Order: C-alpha cells, then sequence, then structure tokens
C-alpha cells in the first residue's frame, strides 16, 4: 500500500528571487522581476524581492536549518543575473556570483545534503528581455540559455540533479497571456503597452522547449560522461475531476485540461509533437517544430520534474473558444454539479487541498509517459490569514502538517500500490518568502520568517513533522 525505496530523496525547495535578497550586491544585474516590482499595482502588497529572507547572506544558517529538520536534499535556483549580469553569451561573467554558488554546494555536500539545482526560476536577466524580447526570440534565447547552462555545469560538477526550467506554463501564460507575472505582457492595453495574449504564450512555450533541449544535449554530450548526473524540466499542473461525473464531455475535458496545462510541454519532450487537442484548437497559433527540433526535443528528460498543488472540477464548454483561451475550452471550478468541494480555502485563491488528485495525476502522467523516474520538485500550501496570526498560532500550523501528511501518503501509495517511479519529494518551501504577485502576505514556509525582526527563522510544527513522516515510509534496505 505505502512504502518508498531506500534511496528516496526528500527535503525542501526554494527559488533565488523569492528568498535571497541582496538584489544589487556582488555584481548582480536586474532581472525582469526587479523591473516588474518597480511598477505600481503589479505586486499586491507593493513589495519586491529586495531583502526577502536575506538568504544570500545566511547560507550557513539555512544549511544548519535543513540539517536540523532532517532533510537529505535541497532544491534551490541560480540567479542567472548573478552569473551573467546582463545575461548574454557576449556579456561579462561575474566570478563572485559563480563562487557563491560553488561554495554553497560544497557546504551543502559537507552537511550531507544532496543539491537539486534549477537553472531558470523566472528571473530572466532584464537586458535579454529588453534586447530581443527574451523568450520571444528563439535563436537568441536558446543560444544565451545554453551558454549560461554550460557555465554552471562546468562550475558545479558535484551537482548530479539539474533542472532546466521551473514551470514554463507560468512563464508563458502568466507572463504573456494575463500579464500577472513578469514581464507582464498581455493584449490588455490598460495593463501593458505590449503583448498579444493569443499568440505570444505559444511562442514563449515553444522557444523554452528549444532552449531546454539545447541545455540537455549540452549536458549529455559534454558533461555527463565525466560528471555523471541527470537533467530534466519541471512542470506544474493540477489534477482534474469532472464537474458532472455522468457527462462524457466533462470526463473528456478532464483529460484535455491536463493536456493543455502539462502535455503542452511533456508531449514534445516524450513524443516530439504537441497534443492533438492543442493543435486542433490553436491551429497555426501553435508553432511547429522542424525535423531537427523534433530530434532535439524528443527524449530530452532524464527524469520528470513535477510541481503539484491542487485539483479542479472541469466543466466543458461548447462552441468555439476565444483566441485568448489557454485552458482548452472549459472552466475550472471548486464545486461540482452536486455541490461536492475540492477542499477548504487557503491564502492562495487557486489552491485547495486534495491529496487524492496528487495520486490520480501521478498515475495519469506515469501512464501517458511510460513510467519515467519522477522527482516531485514542489508540493506545499499556504494557510488562510496566516500573515495576520500571532506567533503562537503560526507555529501551530496543523493544517499544513495535515497537507503534507495526506499528500506524502498519497504519493507513497502511488509508488507502492500504483507502481509510479517517484524517487524524490521536495517540500515548497523551507521558508516563508516572496510569493510573486502576492508579495509576502502569502506564506508557504515550513519555517516562519519574521520580516520585522531581521528575518528571524522559527520552525513551524510542519517543519518538524516531515522527518518522522518519511521515517515511517522509506525502506531501510
Ligand atoms: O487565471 C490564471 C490563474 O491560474 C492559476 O492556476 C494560477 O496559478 C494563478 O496564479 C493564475 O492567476
Amino acid at each position: 500500500s505505502m512504502s518508498l525505496p531506500p534511496d528516496f530523496k526528500w527535503g525542501f525547495a526554494t527559488a533565488a528571487y523569492q528568498i535571497e535578497g541582496s538584489v544589487n550586491e556582488d555584481g548582480r544585474g536586474p532581472s525582469i522581476w526587479d523591473t516588474f516590482c518597480a511598477i505600481p499595482g503589479k505586486i499586491a502588497d507593493g513589495s519586491s524581492g529586495a531583502v526577502a529572507c536575506d538568504s544570500y547572506k545566511r547560507t550557513k544558517e539555512d544549511i544548519a536549518l535543513l540539517k536540523e529538520l532532517g532533510a537529505n536534499s535541497y532544491r534551490f535556483s541560480i540567479s542567472w543575473s548573478r552569473i551573467i549580469p546582463l545575461g548574454g553569451r557576449n556579456d561579462p561573467i561575474n566570478q563572485k556570483g559563480i563562487d557563491h554558488y560553488v561554495k554553497f554546494v560544497d557546504d551543502l555536500i559537507e552537511a550531507g545534503i544532496t543539491p537539486f539545482i534549477t537553472l531558470f526560476h523566472w528571473d530572466l536577466p532584464d537586458a535579454l528581455d529588453k534586447r530581443y524580447g527574451g523568450f520571444l526570440n528563439k535563436e537568441e534565447f536558446a543560444a544565451d540559455f545554453e551558454n549560461y547552462a554550460r557555465i554552471m555545469f562546468k562550475a558545479i560538477p558535484k551537482c548530479k540533479h539539474w533542472i532546466t526550467f521551473n514551470e514554463p506554463w507560468c512563464s508563458a501564460i502568466l507572463g504573456y497571456n494575463t500579464g500577472y507575472f513578469a514581464p507582464g505582457h498581455t493584449s490588455d492595453r490598460s495593463k501593458s503597452p505590449v503583448g498579444d495574449s493569443a499568440r505570444e504564450p505559444w511562442i514563449v512555450g515553444h522557444n523554452i522547449l528549444i532552449a531546454h533541449a539545447r541545455a540537455v544535449k549540452a549536458y549529455r554530450e559534454d558533461f555527463k560522461p565525466t560528471q555523471g548526473g541527470e537533467i530534466g524540466i519541471t512542470l506544474n499542473g493540477d489534477a482534474t475531476l469532472p464537474w458532472d461525473p455522468e457527462d462524457p464531455a466533462d470526463i473528456e475535458a478532464c483529460d484535455r485540461k491536463i493536456e493543455f496545462a502539462i502535455s503542452w510541454f511533456a508531449d514534445p519532450i516524450y513524443f516530439g509533437k504537441y497534443p492533438d487537442s492543442m493543435r486542433k484548437q490553436l491551429g497555426d497559433r501553435l508553432p511547429e517544430f522542424t525535423p531537427e527540433e523534433v530530434a532535439l526535443v524528443k527524449g530530452s528528460n532524464d527524469f520528470y520534474g513535477m510541481n503539484h498543488y491542487t485539483a479542479n472540477y472541469i466543466k466543458h464548454k461548447t462552441g468555439v473558444p476565444p483566441e485568448d483561451d489557454f485552458l482548452g475550452n472549459l472552466e475550472t471550478l471548486f464545486y461540482n454539479k452536486y455541490g461536492d468541494c475540492i477542499g477548504p480555502e487557503t491564502q492562495s485563491f487557486w489552491l485547495r487541498p486534495h491529496a487524492q488528485g496528487f495520486r490520480d495525476l501521478l498515475n495519469w502522467l506515469s501512464k501517458r509517459y511510460g513510467y519515467p523516474k519522477i522527482y516531485v520538485t514542489e508540493n506545499g500550501t499556504s494557510l488562510k490569514g496566516e500573515n495576520d496570526m500571532p506567533l503562537e498560532q503560526v507555529l501551530e500550523d496543523d493544517f499544513r502538517v495535515k497537507y503534507f501528511n495526506d499528500y506524502v501518503r498519497a504519493m507513497a501509495a502511488a509508488v507502492a500500490e500504483d507502481g509510479c517511479n517517484v524517487r524524490g519529494y521536495l517540500a515548497w518551501s523551507l521558508l516563508d518568502n516572496f510569493e510573486w504577485a502576492e508579495g509576502y502576505e502569502t506564506r508557504f514556509g515550513v519555517t516562519y520568517v519574521d520580516y520585522a525582526n531581521d528575518q528571524k527563522r522559527y520552525p513551524k510544527k510542519s517543519a518538524k513533522s516531515l522527518k518522522p513522516l518519511f521515517d515511517s515510509l522509506i525502506r531501510k534496505e
């Protein structure tokens, strides 16, 4: 029923912009998020990644925290603009930036912690966006990304777990359909002077796939022979249930939703084509790969990186969807035809807990993609009103304890009962941190960070719950 293999990797996850602070220190150049946060109205509490958890200066304390919690693994990202402040292949490299991360990894390894390193977690160097529209220029972006990646592969050979992109769905849809995330492109001219919500998202997804696959080929050809290790992309995606369990169109739409959200990226990576359902709806707004691109992209995951948070009921729509539609001509809802609920609210409008969906989606993905090795690179939750609670109540985060309990056991059943090859689980997040367009109000941390008192760390009940939870699941031999 529930049991995990002895080598199982587990720990916590973070991202550079969300935690590091020191946004102008040691040569770092601006990212598209530094710029986006300077624009009134884009961040709900008017804040930015300035200061954040001050983790750039507190690596030693953060490592000691990981060790105190029992983690054997830690996922973090590299700020590209600390490595190449302007980002490009002909721009000057910042050795201080490199040395910071090389040392960090030496120190993690010395503490007995396996590093999982994300190259790109949304913080595109601003200059690349300004020069050529960043992801919108296929050849320029792929060349600059591959160059950046090779610098990191060469400098950090002790890392054996590399992630290219985090959640390209976010970068494409939220960055170029709705403008909710940097760089804020949308057709809506009351929010952005540039963008085309019907066309730019699909170009952005396409070109990220190309860049990913170049970085993977570089890793496999020039580094893996002598350094070993593995590389893949991390995709997010939520589970689906039919709004009307008797309606075959809703049942079909549960698959279609997942195809538009995840298979957009995974079908190219495993099969060398986009989902037929996407081709049908988007037609020539969805780019086509050339034969050379198909060969490059197909087979470009050593493992499947999975981020997962929630589930939705799916209600099919009829007729022709608007050109700005990205869901696949359907509606997502938290209540079904019979008034059944996904789960209670959290601080995030889009997140309700549903552990069964995690198990369901693990199965769906494993079946569609031939049982790849899966690392769960993010899973966790916010808690409604957490930012307003007194300390004693914040630390007693029973709701979050429960989220991890149910989601981790659901995953363990996916493994031991359903045969899914999950080999790691990284809790989002080690620390309360900057939650993008929501600012600091939305807390995902297993560790409370007191921003008013020098970002002092207090482990919550959840933080201490994970080690005994995994002790109950991971086989000794
Ligand atoms: O309507 C788009 C919404 O979709 C959700 O799944 C995203 O995570 C939100 O961050 C976003 O604003």
